[PDB]
Parts: C-alpha cells; sequence; structure tokens
RNA sequence: GUUCGAAAUUAGGUGCGCUUCGCGUUACAGUUAAGGCUCUAGAGCCUUAAUUGUAAAACGCCUAUACAGUGAAGGGAUAUACGCUUGGGUUUGUCCAGCCUGAGCCUCUAUGCCAAAUGGCGCCUUCAUCGUGGGUUAGGACAU
DNA sequence: CATTTGACCCGCGAAGCGCACCTAATTTCGAA
DNA sequence: CGGGTCAAATG
C-alpha cells in the first residue's frame, strides 16, 4: 500500500501518485444542518400559530378582536426557556400574554392554556437513547449501556485488582457507589492516585457515551485484550475522504488529521495486513448533485425587469456602492468612504455606518440599502410562493440550454445533448459552453 | 524488565444528530418621513427609507387508515421507546447518510419533570368530539 | 457576431441536549 | 465556490 495522508492531500506511495481529497463535505454538511435547523424552527412556529388561533377562535376571540392580534402577535417571538431569569425570556412573553388575555376579560382556565400552547413542545426531544455501541466481542451484538448507567462495573473493574480480600472489595465497591469510609480505606490501604482519581470520576463525574463492551463483558475484557480497538461511526465527510482514496486505490503500511485512521485500517484490509502509523508525494464537487441546494439561501426582489435585494450598510462592498439603487444614500455611501477608506477591507463595519450617519432603524442599528444584483440574470430567476430565488442549476445541458426540471414550473422568464463535462472536440455550460479559457459553440460529442 | 494490545479514566480537538431562540431575506397590506413629478397652500401617482402587521423560504415526494386540539376512562418500570426484531416514507438509475416513522416485543439500551414512601404531570392506550393537518427534502457514492 | 475577459454573485449568530472518533497522559491486565 | 452573469472589448 504504502497510503500516506494529511491535510488535505494524500498520496499512494506503492506508485508515487498524490490525490486531492475533498475538503469541503464537512461545511457543506454543517450548512445542510443550519438549514434543515431553520426550516424545523419555522415549522413548529407555524404549528404553535395554527393551535393557538384555533383556540383563541374557539373561546370568542375571533380574529378581528384586539385580544387575538395581541396574543398571536406575542406567540410569533415568544422568547427561549433554557436558562431562568437578542430575545425575551419565556417568562416576559406570558407576562404579556397574561396581561393582554385579562385586559381581555378572559378566564383563568382560558389564560392557562394559552400559556400551554406558548410553552408546547411540538417536537419531542430525543437524545437519551440516539448512538447505540455494541459489545466489541464477536459473538455479542447487543448494546453496550451508557457508562454512569455501570458505574458499580466500572468500579469493579478498578477494586479487582487491589491487595485486599474479596470481601473488603465488596465493602469498598458498595462504600464509593459512606464517604470518609474510601477516603480512609485508601489512605490506610496505600494505593495509587491515578486509581483513586479514576475510581472518583467513576463514582461522581457525569460519564458521558457508552463503554466498550456489555454489562456481561466489562470486567471479562482481558480475555479479548488481543482484538484490536473497533470503529462503527465515522464522520460522513471524513468517510467521502477515505472512500474516494480508497475507491482510487482500488482503481489503480507506513501510514502516517489522524481521525479516522481505523476506518482506513479496516477499509485497507477489505484480512491481516500490517499497519505502521504541493511535493506531498515525495514526503509519503458537482453542484449540480440531485441533493444540492436547488437555489440560493435568500429570496431576491424581481421588479419590473429589475432584480434588486436588500444588503446592510455593513454589507455592501467598497467599489459597489454603483449597485445602490438610491440616488441620495450611494452619494451618502461614497461621503462616507473617502472618509473611511474602506477600499482595502471592503467590507464596512457597524461603527463606521453608525458614525457616517446609517443608524436609521428601531434599535439604533444599521440601516439597509436596495441594490441591483451584479452576477445574475433573468433566466436564473426562479418563483416560489412569493419568493425569487437566483438559481444556480438552472442549465443542466444544452441541446439552447436545458433548464432544470426540478425548476420549469418556476422559472419567470418563459424559455425559448451535450451535458456538463462530457468529452467533446465543460467546465462551464450554456449555448456556446466553456471547454477545456476557450469558449466554442460548435462541440461535438466524442 | 522493555515493547506492543486491550480496557478504564481524564483533557483537547474534530466533527455528527436532535430541539429551539433570534437577526437577515422576501411578498402583501397600513402608516410615517422625505424626494420628485402630476391635479390644483394643498391634493393624486411613483421612488427611497423607517416603522407596524401578517405570510413564504428550497422544488417536490409521501401520508386523511394521516395528523393535531379538547374531554372521559384506563395503563404507567409485572410500563413504555430514542431500545430489540422487522419494516415503511424521504427515494430517485441505483445505493446510501440523516431524519421521521408503523407492527410485534422487553433479551440488550434508555426512561424525563414537578412534589421521604407515595402523589400528581409529561408519557402510553381506547373511545367521543371539533376539525385540518403531519414526515422528509438545500448531503455523499454510482450511473447518466 | 461569435469569441475573450474581466469583475461579480453566493445567509449570519446563539443556546440546550446527546453521541463517536482521533491526539495527550495515567492505572491495570495480558502477552512476545 | 462552481457554475454561471453581465457588458466590454483584437470586435
Ligand atoms: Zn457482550
Amino acid at each position: 500500500l504504502g497510503i500516506a495522508y494529511g491535510g488535505k492531500y494524500t498520496g499512494l506511495a506503492v506508485y508515487a501518485n498524490r490525490l486531492k481529497m475533498r475538503d469541503d463535505v464537512a461545511g457543506i454538511l454543517k450548512d445542510r444542518r443550519k438549514q434543515r435547523g431553520i426550516r424545523r424552527t419555522a415549522q413548529t412556529k407555524k404549528k404553535r400559530l395554527r393551535e393557538l388561533k384555533n383556540y383563541l377562535k374557539s373561546i370568542g376571540y375571533n380574529e378581528s378582536t384586539a385580544t387575538f392580534e395581541t396574543v398571536y402577535s406575542l406567540a410569533h417571538k415568544r422568547g427561549y426557556d433554557y436558562a431562568d431569569m437578542n430575545s425575551r425570556h419565556r417568562k416576559e412573553v406570558v407576562k404579556d400574554v397574561h396581561k393582554a388575555m385579562i385586559e381581555g376579560r378572559a378566564t383563568e382556565e382560558q389564560i392557562k392554556r394559552v400559556e400551554r400552547i406558548f410553552n408546547k413542545q411540538y417536537r419531542p426531544k430525543r437524545f437519551n437513547n440516539r448512538i447505540l455501541t455494541k459489545c466489541k466481542v464477536e459473538d455479542c451484538g447487543v448494546n453496550t449501556p451508557l457508562r454512569k448507567n455501570v458505574r458499580d462495573l466500572l468500579i469493579e473493574n478498578i477494586v479487582r485488582f487491589f491487595p485486599i480480600e474479596q470481601s473488603e472489595k465488596d465493602n469498598l465497591k458498595d462504600a464509593v457507589l459512606r464517604r470518609e469510609e474510601v477516603k480512609s480505606f485508601f489512605r490506610k490501604h496505600k494505593t495509587d492516585e491515578h486509581i483513586r482519581k479514576q475510581v472518583y470520576d467513576i463514582a461522581d463525574n457525569k460519564l458521558s457515551g457508552r463503554t466498550v463492551f456489555c454489562k456481561e463483558h466489562i470486567l471479562e475484557h482481558t480475555e479479548h485484550s488481543k482484538e484490536e480497538r473497533k470503529v462503527f461511526r465515522l464522520a460522513p465527510s471524513l468517510k467521502t475522504k477515505i472512500e474516494n482514496v480508497l475507491a482510487v486505490i482500488k482503481d489503480e503500511v507506513v501510514m502516517e488529521a489522524s481521525i479516522g485512521w481505523r476506518y482506513m485500517r479496516d477499509r485497507l484490509r477489505e484480512k491481516k495486513l500490517p499497519i505502521e502509523r504541493l511535493h506531498h508525494a515525495l514526503d509519503a464537487m458537482d453542484k449540480g448533485s440531485r441533493g444540492s441546494a436547488l437555489h440560493d439561501r435568500n429570496p431576491l426582489s424581481y421588479k419590473k425587469g429589475i432584480i434588486t435585494r436588500r444588503f446592510m450598510v455593513t454589507e455592501i462592498e467598497c467599489g459597489k456602492e454603483d449597485d445602490v439603487i438610491s440616488e441620495t444614500y450611494r452619494e451618502k455611501l461614497k461621503e462616507a468612504f473617502k472618509r473611511f477608506d474602506t477600499k482595502k477591507g471592503k467590507c464596512l463595519t457597524d461603527k463606521e455606518a453608525k458614525e457616517a450617519g446609517f443608524c436609521i432603524k428601531k434599535n439604533e442599528l444599521v440601516m439597509s440599502l436596495k441594490c441591483s444584483i451584479k452576477g445574475t440574470g433573468p433566466g436564473q430567476m426562479i418563483r416560489i410562493n412569493n419568493n425569487v430565488f437566483k438559481t444556480n442549476v438552472h442549465n443542466v445541458g444544452v441541446d439552447y440550454e436545458r433548464k432544470n426540471p426540478r425548476l420549469s414550473k418556476h422559472f419567470i422568464e418563459p424559455p425559448p445533448t451535450l451535458k456538463r463535462r462530457d468529452m467533446v472536440t465543460i467546465k462551464k455550460l450554456g449555448t456556446s459552453p466553456t471547454i477545456e479559457t476557450v469558449s466554442a459553440t460548435k462541440l461535438t460529442k466524442a
């Protein structure tokens, strides 16, 4: 093998071929997770609002009444409850709800049910039993316990090696799980400081995670010492990296980033391969995919042929203020940059915007300016519900460009067989695709 | 006695999943503040910006045998499910991740909250009732 | 009038829970 | 952070 991997690169120094691994999948999953969290928060907000509306209408506070107005507006921003006394606390929102429903002449049971709606848990929190480490011995596929549920077994695993009799071992085990008793025992039955910490840690600490062995095998681990450490749960991004490297190996070991070492070591054997744990070889993405974003995350405004969007003054770049629609605020922003000298950093800053007089919002917060969107065109605009989005995956091929079947019903501009990366006699696609900085129209299939 | 292997423990980092709280975006509607034009100091319209409210945030796919509210009763560690067995939806060229989830079950895993036993509560179940919902999707491989 | 050709575009923050998989170190037991 | 966008410019 000779594989050696590190940082963003790897080398199969059997051969001396270097390979570049994907160093993005982690950040892509991170934002595929932030998006899912945003979506689920919004769905729970809709659930809660539906329930609150139904209840308020059921008790005579119909939508036209001020009680409904106030309570429904309060239910949009209910505050946080992870702690107790950028957001208000659940208690302040519920205090305002009580105030409004009292002023509405509501009964105690009604206010209490509205409070229950404001405190309801719409999606269960399930985290106590999610990741399931199975027992290491080959004949025991059963679940290992959480280490906090078998503190007795873990304490026994340590006390079974003390120079004392079994009766004193059992007494000590029962005492530590009787506080000064264990201290006196150790003070008399001199024991190593590390062993004493370990037993105290098992007795007292918050034991996250599971044990390598089940109940029936925690103590028997010495009988299985020759079996190496096993792995079952590796990060999908590291899995993608390592499996791309392994696929390269399959098409075509002192393996010196260290995470996931055992997963490679086990895939390299797939039975007994030994392991000895830009010039890297000398030391030794497809955004059109079916799971990529169909469009941008921030919707755009598309009015009478002009694409614009609101960007904060601290989000509009120096040298680009010409996209700001307002003539007056363009001049104001230019008057701000010939004092700020922001051309280097180009980002501008909250303090600078406030000093320049762009703090116009409710909380003295920096205003926003509508700016025209460069780098986009009409062909990329889609409309879903009220939102207009830029889609970078509008092109799936060219026959005249071919529109994305997942967006044909949403394109604002009506439409008038080389796919991307095909071999022809393609890095960017269109009616005259870019083929490799040369662009041509008369490509032919090859 | 060195080395190596395992387990345990601790700290760091990396990452994965769940549940929320916001800001920002967008659509409409109402206001305020200006800028302009147009009718005639006002009045009508367009712009920008602020402030209010409500609504959308991937497309889709799958579910009404579904889903949630309310009430009653029963069960609640001889119990349930995030567990086990075995699925199904997302799901498509195909296969997956991840999430969700049905039926049976308690051999492994887990089991919360408010008040020493015990007591409520969440929880599970059946029914009655008003109904209109719920899950997943912004990732990876392969083929094309 | 098809090509270069050069600049431009792209959602952020926090909290509460779980978890694994690698480093660093120690104990203990097994071996080779 | 590729896949485009526009307008410009041997054209
Ligand atoms: Zn076992």
